[PDB]
């Protein structure tokens, strides 16, 4: 158990949330920079998201590809857990959405493809299904390139067409399927991909009321509507993954991804080339250091940093000494 906090430097606040934060951190004695995620395990256990958090843990110790955040550390001391990832330069892509309200079909296909990889890795290598796929979780790395991150959703030991149970998603992207709280399929990221891809074309969600019971009304019963500029494969596109029944939806049947990366709308896309990072981001971000800020929101990179500085055994029921927490990547 070599790395501690007192390892880093802690530069910038990046993101806040009810369960922790993530902070730009400096390896002091490399050099290199890092999202440092720091959660209070009291907070945790109080908020019932430990599975969520163990979860994340094995997932991102397990996985390796390209459009998927990596972890170089994982450690954890009496009152908090951290992970110490990959920064992703570039910002969320609700970040940058937000700013220029809609993207080219061009740029929203790269981002697609690279998304598509990713989930198609996930499905197909790792019987894993990410369920929570948002704006907010997609992020670029300093080269342009899609980092999908926060796995406390996954699902894992989802082979082929096994099914889950648990109602959770973020309320806005949630399937049918999974309001329905009647057991569900891999098919529900095809749904997010058909939400978030939806966002990045047409400038707005699919569904959406202020109110809840609205909100899942419009998503079970609501006939999907385009904007009428958009092009007749990305209709054909976006009709298909957001299919309300998942039988019937893109990506639905026993092919999984390969059904979609087959849609006209990928025509010309080689596959292999997308994972290999051979295609040239539409986007490439504008840092001019390693500690540029500029595509994070101000709200957060504002904040003051006060990181608190034995009880390396302490294990008790509102501070748990928790499992695999005693990672460095090989
Ligand atoms: N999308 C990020 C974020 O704030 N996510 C939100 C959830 C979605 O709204 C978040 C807030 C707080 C916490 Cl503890 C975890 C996640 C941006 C800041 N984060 C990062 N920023 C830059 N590089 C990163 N690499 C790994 C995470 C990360 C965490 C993910």
């Amino acid at each position: 158990s070599r790395v501690t906090m007192n390892e880093f430097e802690y530069l910038k606040l990046l993101g806040k949330g009810t369960f922790g934060k993530v902070i730009l951190v400096k390896e002091k004695a490399t050099g290199r920079y890092y999202a440092m995620k720091i959660l209070k395990k009291e907070v945790i256990v109080a908020k019932d998201e430990v599975a969520h958090t163990l979860t994340e843990n094995r997932v991102l110790q397990n996985s390796r590809h390209p459009f998927l955040t990596a972890l170089k550390y994982s450690f954890q001391t009496h009152d908090r857990l951290c992970f110490v990832m990959e920064y992703a330069n570039g910002g969320e892509l609700f970040f940058h959405l937000s700013r220029e309200r809609v993207f080219s079909e061009d740029r929203a296909r790269f981002y697609g493809a690279e998304i598509v990889s990713a989930l198609d890795y996930l499905h197909s290598e790792k019987n894993v299904v990410y369920r929570d796929l948002k704006l907010e979780n997609l992020m670029l790395d300093k080269d342009g390139h899609i980092k999908i991150t926060d796995f406390g959703l996954c699902k894992e030991g989802i082979k082929d067409g096994a099914t889950m149970k648990t109602f959770c998603g973020t309320p806005e992207y949630l399937a049918p399927e999974v309001l329905e709280d009647n057991d569900y399929g891999r098919a529900v990221d095809w749904w997010g991909l058909g939400v978030v891809m939806y966002e990045m074309m047409c400038g707005r969600l699919p569904f959406y009321n202020q109110d809840h019971e609205k909100l899942f009304e419009l998503i079970l019963m609501e006939e999907i509507r385009f904007p009428r500029t958009l092009g007749p494969e990305a209709k054909s596109l976006l009709s298909g993954l957001l299919k309300k029944d998942p039988k019937q939806r893109l990506g639905g049947g026993s092919e999984d991804a390969k059904e979609i990366m087959q849609h006209r709308f990928f025509a010309g896309i080689v596959w292999q080339h997308v994972y290999e990072k051979k295609l040239s981001p539409p986007f490439k971000p504008q840092v001019t250091s390693e500690t540029d800020t500029r595509y994070f929101d101000e709200e957060f990179t504002a904040q003051m940093i006060t990181i608190t500085p034995s009880m390396e055994c302490v294990d008790s029921e509102r501070r748990p000494h928790f499992p695999q927490f005693d990672y460095s990547a090989s």
